[PDB]
């Protein structure tokens, strides 16, 4: 709106070629980038200059891509999309979640008086930027949090819903990216699309629904680059 | 000449304790801040130098280690600092080189994966061979890493069970040889023991980290003459 900060240039990251394949497709001739086992797509898309970037799955190559999105290319803000896992309770396949922040569910230093989930030297969570977060609104709204773990064992939801009521989904690059951003001070939002939901058939559901779940992210993506 | 020569090493610690050493004996450094990180060039005992202060866990490293080998381009990586002791026979203040890395707390095993294997990843992140020998001439084994601080004591048999011959834990080594395997750099982790599982290790860490990332540092030291 006429109120709200512009985002001139968009970064988008996704973990998979099933969450970055359409997205891609509707870029205008776009230039590839391959570095630190990543690759990145330049160009126009839905009317913005994006950087689209595949970063490989997991805490550690999501970090990797975000710091070189950033380093390299200088987005005024990063996007997350992609594939998680429902937890909530109306929650179905290919259902879309916003972050209104992202915290990890399988950060421990507690012992050190941290809170569960909470990183050292960290905050707690990372808020995604209001405006952002609006935008995806316009075109469920929540905590979803990170692990590298794909959960699906009883004992494994059990203890992350303990520690996290609140938590309406789960996946494995959301909360790396946003502590990556709070190092860089770059706003960010991830939006998710349930591939599977906790308890049931969860493998062959996300091998099932991947794809669909990765469609539905990336359709509010467009939308969102519509309205930016 | 023909020998195995690294001719710019990069260094990485998490925390202040585990470089100020290191720092302290660089000539004239220039710091570098970026991504929540910072970066001091310079010569050390000889030889160019870029240390690394991350800070801790596996996204820290993981931007640290990023940022390093894209702007600086080293030729090999060593990660120091300090460590738990799960291994038998260690004790507070003993060096650990890693033979390989591999992280405890990684789970994607319903997917055919071994554990501790990150989907697109290899199972393990072996250390280069040269830099091993080097090390030594100045316990080796496996080292793994999680973003947790081991010291509740089903999550110290659940990692035992998991990883038999895991001679200790830290927050940061895997991640660093999983960025060193996607930019395909040499690499290496040496940890100082500052708790040993099962043994009042908070207060032990507090005791004990700074005098352990003093001895890893002063293993790099000896290692970079003979580099
Ligand atoms: N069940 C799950 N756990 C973790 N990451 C996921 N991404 C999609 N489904 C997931
Ligand atoms: N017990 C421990 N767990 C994790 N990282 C550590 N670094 C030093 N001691 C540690």
């Amino acid at each position: 709106g006429a109120m709200d900060p512009e985002f001139m240039k968009v970064g988008i990251i996704g973990a998979m070629e099933q969450e970055v394949a359409l997205l891609r497709s509707q870029m205008s001739n776009p230039t590839t980038l391959q570095l630190g086992g990543c690759e990145f797509y330049q160009g126009t898309l839905a009317g913005k200059e994006v950087i689209l970037t595949r970063s490989g799955i997991g805490k550690v190559a999501a970090s990797v891509a975000t710091s070189l999105l950033l380093e390299k290319f200088a987005p005024d803000c990063v996007i997350n999309t992609g594939s998680a896992g429902g937890f909530a309770q109306d929650l179905h396949i290919g259902d879309v979640v916003i972050a209104s922040e992202m915290r990890f569910h399988d950060v421990d230093v507690t012992a050190f008086g941290y809170e569960m989930g909470q990183m050292a030297q960290q905050p707690a969570a990372f808020p995604c930027d209001e405006t952002l977060i609006a935008v995806a609104q316009d075109c469920k709204v929540g905590l979803i949090c990170t692990g590298d773990q794909f959960m699906c064992k009883p004992d494994a939801i059990a203890k992350a819903r303990a520690d996290f009521p609140q938590m309406l989904a789960v996946e494995m690059e959301g909360a790396a990216i946003g502590q990556v951003c709070h190092m860089f001070k770059v706003p960010y939002l991830v939006v998710r699309a349930m591939s599977d939901i906790a308890g049931k058939e969860q493998v062959e559901s996300f091998d099932a629904f991947i794809e669909v779940a990765g469609k539905h992210s990336a359709e509010v993506i467009i939308k969102m680059l519509g309205k930016l």
